[PDB]
């Protein structure tokens, strides 16, 4: 289980490897233009100490930041995501803060919450089973937020300065099926 960050594209230039969580790789890489992910899923963060914009990267090779939907080459920390490989995931999303208002429960992915639930925003939520990613825009675009199993009374609790979410999906661990 290892994530390798590279300063230049196509796995060239200075490299920093992480086995688990690293709160600050700024002193080793000035920027990150390609990433190799082996044996797990990571959340990578724009700033040190798990702050700023985040991106989720399943196992794979990412030769340019666009391959992880990155806005730019600024990354400074990462943490391993502890994921299921299977089993139902279930989330409850609320119209209002602190679990007030209408509640919507689903086990399925949602590419447009406006269309499915007539919600513009998610003000609180409970992840009942599994792991989910929230996205600012419809169809799994825009800023991302990782929600593992626990309760989230307000958007701050999933790292957001806004309840503006329009899509969400389950994530499970991606494994190759070797012969």
């Amino acid at each position: 289980g290892k994530i390798s960050f590279y300063e230049d594209r196509n796995f060239q230039g200075r490299r920093y490897d992480c086995d688990c969580d690293c709160a600050d790789f700024r002193s080793y890489l000035s920027r990150c233009n390609s990433i190799r992910v082996e044996g797990g899923t990571w959340a990578v963060y724009e700033r040190p100490n798990f702050s700023g914009h985040m991106y989720i990267l399943p196992q794979g090779e990412y030769p340019e930041y666009q391959r992880w939907m990155g806005l730019n080459d600024r990354l400074g920390s990462c943490r391993a995501v502890h994921l299921s490989s299977g089993g139902q995931a279930k989330i409850q999303v609320f119209e209002k803060g602190d679990f007030n208002g209408q509640m919507y429960e689903t086990t399925e992915d949602c590419p447009s919450i406006m269309e499915q639930f007539h919600l513009r925003e998610i003000h609180s939520c409970k992840v009942v089973e599994g792991t989910w990613i929230f996205y600012e825009l419809p169809n799994y675009r825009g800023r991302q937020y990782l929600l593992d199993k626990k309760e989230y009374r307000k958007p701050v609790d999933w790292g957001a300065a806004s309840p503006a979410i329009q899509s969400f999906r389950r994530i499970v661990e991606h494994h190759h099926h070797h012969h």
